[PDB]
């Protein structure tokens, strides 16, 4: 089905990033609510990013996950491109956050499963390393996690430290190091995530970043007292220095803490 911007009503914007914005659409004929992503191919070429949006839609396209942002489909012109999404009702993930400062175990075991099943299926399909903080996790109507890191930025919500090799709170030891890394380092954030959702901010936070670089390479972190040992045995697991070493996917869906508390 060819889609055209004439086929879609545009409403308030949801987000407004670097490369273009993100609004609430509706789709002439079925009326079905969307979300509207509008990128610039000026700022795309100007970073010289222009053939390659149109691979990553290719493959993002086809991930067919409940947990995984929906990419309907896309179209252009002369000056956009248009991607056509799923609309999450709730929000980021962020923003619960925010409100909460942190979360209770039941929804961050829940969120970590959800995640877990759909790094799961990506990896099977051989994509991997993803940035998955909570600013790019979105919320269904039944509060169900939306994982949403297609990039190609169109939103904020916040100035966490970004890097090429992505975001510095959750940059893994080999990344720090000089070393090649592999589908592991998707365990490794994991375990950063499941931290700050539990506690509230990354596990390597310090004065500075070249001090954050230090502490990620020794594996330098605590724990408040008020997490479980539940939950520091799984963390301590996924921030293992070596990759090899951290946890399979499978085992993370099974852990103990994760069956006892994920809904
Ligand atoms: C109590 N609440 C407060 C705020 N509320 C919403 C605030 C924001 C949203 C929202 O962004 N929804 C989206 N749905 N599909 C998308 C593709 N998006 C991006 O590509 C842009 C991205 C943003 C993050 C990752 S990718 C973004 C969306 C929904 C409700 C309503 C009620
Ligand atoms: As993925
Ligand atoms: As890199």
């Amino acid at each position: 089905r060819q889609w055209a911007l004439e086929d879609f009503e545009i409403g308030r914007p949801l987000g407004k990033g670097k490369f273009g914005n993100v609004y609430l659409a509706r789709e002439k004929q079925s009326k079905f609510i969307l979300a509207l992503k509008v990128l610039f191919k000026a700022q795309l070429e100007k970073a010289g990013v222009e053939h390659q949006l149109r691979r990553e839609v290719e493959i993002q396209s086809h991930l067919r996950h409940p947990n995984i942002l929906r990419l309907y489909g896309y179209f252009h012109d002369a000056t956009r491109v248009y991607l056509i999404l799923e609309y999450a009702p709730l929000g980021t993930v962020y923003r619960e956050l925010q409100k909460l400062s942190k979360f209770d175990e039941q929804r961050t075991a829940t969120y970590i499963t959800e995640l877990a099943n759909a790094l799961s299926y990506c990896h099977s399909k051989r994509v991997i390393h993803r940035d998955i903080k909570p600013e790019n996790l979105l919320l269904g109507s039944a509060g169900e996690l939306k994982i949403a890191d297609f990039g190609w930025s169109v939103h904020a919500p916040s100035s966490r430290r970004t890097t090429l090799c992505g975001t510095l709170d959750y940059l893994p030891p080999e990344m720090i190091e000089g070393r090649m890394h592999d589908e592991k380092v998707d365990l490794w954030s994991l375990g950063v995530l499941c931290y700050e959702f539990l506690v509230g901010k990354p596990p390597f936070e310090a004065n500075t970043y070249q001090e954050t670089y230090k502490r990620i390479s020794r594996v330098e972190f605590t724990f408040p007292d008020f997490v479980t040992e539940g939950a520091r045995d799984l963390i301590s697991r996924l921030l293992k220095h070596n990759p090899s070493q951290r946890p399979m996917l499978r085992e993370v869906l099974e852990h103990p803490w994760i069956t006892a508390n994920s809904s």
